[PDB]
């Protein structure tokens, strides 16, 4: 459960997101592809990327940065009362596109880089550890609904 501080901490840096979203979608789609290409072969849409150059082109990967931004903002904004939020994109992870828990622990890394990269005055520690105890609170609701579904492994 995160204190109502600790939500002011992630939301405040995330505002600072929403003023690009796509840009920031971009560069953190390319940092998980990167640190982890397994994740890259998930991707029908992209598996044909072969260089960071490649990837920064693609108006396509770009697209996919904001839904999945645009979703965990909204997630985020719940403050942890997301069940509403969290159902379908875990049943669609878990089900359709394949994808393990240990791929969400690797996006949420990515994503505390890229935060730290483009917002270091509003993403001290006290904000790292707070954004990364909202990206634990999402695993952990999606992997509660893997594991009813099946799939935690
Ligand atoms: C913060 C974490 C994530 C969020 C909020 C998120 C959100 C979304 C949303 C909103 C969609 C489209 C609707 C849907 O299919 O449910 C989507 C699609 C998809 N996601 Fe995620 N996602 C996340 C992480 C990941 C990770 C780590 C992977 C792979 C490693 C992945 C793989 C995919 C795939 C393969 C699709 C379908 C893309 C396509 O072919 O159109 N997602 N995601």
């Amino acid at each position: 459960v995160l204190s109502e501080g600790e939500w002011q901490l992630v939301l405040h840096v995330w505002a600072k997101v929403e003023a690009d979203v796509a840009g920031h979608g971009q560069d953190i789609l390319i940092r998980l592809f990167k640190s982890h290409p397994e994740t890259l072969e998930k991707f029908d849409r992209f598996k044909h990327l072969k260089t960071e150059a490649e990837m920064k082109a693609s108006e396509d990967l770009k697209k996919h940065g904001v839904t999945v931004l645009t979703a965990l903002g909204a997630i985020l904004k719940k403050k942890g009362h997301h069940e509403a939020e969290l159902k379908p994109l875990a049943q669609s992870h878990a089900t359709k596109h394949k994808i393990p828990i240990k791929y969400l622990e690797f996006i949420s890394e990515a994503i505390i880089h890229v935060l730290h990269s483009r917002h270091p005055g509003d993403f001290g520690a006290d904000a790292q550890g707070a954004m990364n105890k909202a990206l634990e609170l999402f695993r952990k609701d999606i992997a509660a609904k893997y594991k009813e579904l099946g799939y935690q492994g």
